[PDB]
């Protein structure tokens, strides 16, 4: 079928959460709240989905966590320096993909004239 | 990175087939040519992706060149494949807006 597959869906959630963190260190609750506001109430993530994703991100060295303060202590997550680098390299990589796509279209268009 | 290179090869391949039916060697050549020799797609990875896109009905395939004594597999982008590309663009656009909204709402809370 044509539906967005679970690998692309996971890639999409990833990008959103990594962009939340890129704006500022945040705790799970705050993160979910921010995404809900930014999706106009339509994307309200399950905290378990964040924990699943953060597990792997933390394991990969892309985010880390630390405790806030108190009435009660919060766990903050943060984009690491390698996280930030990764995001830049991914922007650049995919920007090159887009140029290759651009060129495939241009060559098709130009070879049709000729 | 593993999964993102595969995702990239996926997108590129879909785009070559959108440009017209093609076979595995031609796709790899065409992509290398569109990248000035810099992108060389892994044959192995093409086959793994093709196997999956065929199962999803996103691409189909047929034999060509039997009149020349050959037997070469060509791939084509199906209507399901066109839609998949539409939805990918639409869902990633949706992602972009949300991220744009995150930046603006952040900016609302600075001023
Ligand atoms: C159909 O395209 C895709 C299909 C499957 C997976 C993917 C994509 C895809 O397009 C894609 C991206 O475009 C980008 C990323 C990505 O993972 C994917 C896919 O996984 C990574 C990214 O979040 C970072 C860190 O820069 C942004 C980047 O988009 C770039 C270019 C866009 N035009 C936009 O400006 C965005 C903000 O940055």
């Amino acid at each position: 079928m044509a539906e967005i597959p679970k690998e692309m869906l996971r890639a999409q959630t990833n990008v959103i959460l990594l962009n939340v963190l890129k704006q500022g260190d945040n705790y799970v609750y705050g993160i979910i709240k921010q995404v809900k506001e930014a999706s106009n109430g339509e994307m309200e993530l399950n905290e378990a989905t964040l924990y699943t994703i953060f597990k792997r991100l933390e394991k990969d060295g892309i985010i880390s966590s630390y405790w806030g303060d108190e009435g009660g202590r919060r766990k903050y997550y943060r984009l690491t320096e390698i996280g930030h680098e990764n995001m830049r390299l991914a922007f650049e990589s995919w920007s090159r993909v887009d140029k290759i796509i651009e060129n495939l279209e241009a060559n098709k268009k130009s070879e049709a004239i000729k």
